[PDB]
């Protein structure tokens, strides 16, 4: 698990800074990356401290117009991400997953969040959010955007918690299709 998590840290996971602070950003493919919606990125963000113009941005909502707490960004930079869409899996039920963080004080951080489960529709920051993956791990401030994953499987992006549970926005391959 650590070897797969380390591979994501070298080739896909970066630190993205908005006006709301530092967030772990996962590069999906080409110049497309994901970030929690509550980061509220503007026309420009910092990628590992470098000012990068945001070409495209759109918040993800399910077909039932329910918030997904995920925002897909297209960056105007030269480096193309490694295509990790093949690792995105929806078979997460009961998997002992790992959260890969690279933001704030948690740089190059690999956490064992225990077994995950599809919580579904929960009230996240007074906003109903669907496709919620829950793990019984005390995630902390500065870890939003961490990549929930296991060996050869990417499950979602951490979006919040309550000091005892943590929640990740489910990643699906259909999100990156026009
Ligand atoms: C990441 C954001 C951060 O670190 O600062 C940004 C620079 C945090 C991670 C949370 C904080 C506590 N433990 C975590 O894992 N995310 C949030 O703080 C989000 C922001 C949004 C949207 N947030 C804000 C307000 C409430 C909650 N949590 C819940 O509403 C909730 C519901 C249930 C059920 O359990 N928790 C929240 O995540």
């Amino acid at each position: 698990n650590t070897e797969f998590a380390l591979s994501l840290l070298r080739k896909n996971i970066m630190t993205i800074t908005t006006s709301k602070g530092e967030f772990t950003g996962l590069g999906i493919h080409d110049r497309v990356c994901v970030i929690p919606t509550h980061a509220q990125p503007g026309d420009d963000v910092l990628v590992n401290g470098q000012k990068i113009r945001v070409k495209d941005k759109y918040k993800l909502v399910d077909p039932e117009n329910i918030n997904l707490e995920l925002t897909v960004l297209t960056l105007d930079r030269n480096e193309k991400f490694r295509d990790i869409r093949g690792f995105i899996s929806e078979d997460l039920e009961g998997v002992d997953a790992t959260l890969v963080v690279h933001s704030n004080n948690f740089t190059n951080t690999i956490l064992e969040v225990g077994p995950v489960t599809m919580a579904g529709l929960i009230n996240l920051s007074s906003t109903p959010t669907n496709r919620m993956i829950r793990y019984d791990y005390a995630t902390k401030t500065g870890q939003c955007g961490g990549v929930l994953c296991a060996t050869g499987k990417i499950f979602g992006i951490h979006v919040g918690g309550n000091g005892r549970q943590g929640f990740s926005a489910q990643l699906k391959k259909q999100y990156f299709v026009e």
